[PDB]
């Protein structure tokens, strides 16, 4: 029902990856628009996609290591200290009464 | 060039109206998303409106005196003053890497 994000692992150690699993994606849909952050800064948007044309297009904040996936999930790559935080999702369904998710995921060096 | 919300009056008095004019519009659109606050919280969704089928959608904050133009302006009428505050509109373009922009109003009792 209530549409959440997963992170996975939700503790990333640095130069690997995180994958932000999304589930319970509602009906109706058009597009994601997925931003680093906790609100909809477009100037921290990662990455939009049309699901129509699996069309992706980058943000300001893509930074060539994120990776979109048809339902909603997006993976980040070769992580550092400064992707941990909060990552907001927004589904833009049809009608644009949309919905939004945030999740974290938090870094750590090893030794 | 860039998107901004003017509110007309900045001030509005108990049970008249404001109007959020939206200025500078970008190329490519498809619908606007407006939400009461200063994030994208679905949960306080005015509304959504498709430019392309003239289609417009209340959201879960809409309350029966809020109006949404073609071109992204929203008025708020008989307004009280819990209405006082931002509202953040967000511009959905065909490519979902969308814009957002944020205004203001404040309202005051007269005597």
């Amino acid at each position: 029902a209530k549409l959440t994000i997963e992170s996975t692992p939700f503790n990333v150690a640095e130069g690997k990856e995180v994958l932000l699993l999304v589930h319970n994606l509602p009906q109706h849909l058009f597009g994601y628009s997925w931003y680093k952050g906790e609100r909809c800064d477009g100037n921290r948007q990662i990455i939009g996609y049309v699901i129509g044309t699996q069309q992706a297009t980058p943000g300001p904040a893509y930074s060539g290591r994120e990776i979109i996936y048809p339902n909603a999930s997006l993976l980040i790559q070769n992580i550092i200290q400064n992707d941990a935080g909060f990552y907001t999702l927004h589904v833009i369904k049809s009608d644009l009464v949309n919905e939004e998710a945030t999740g974290q995921f938090r870094v750590y060096p090893e030794l």
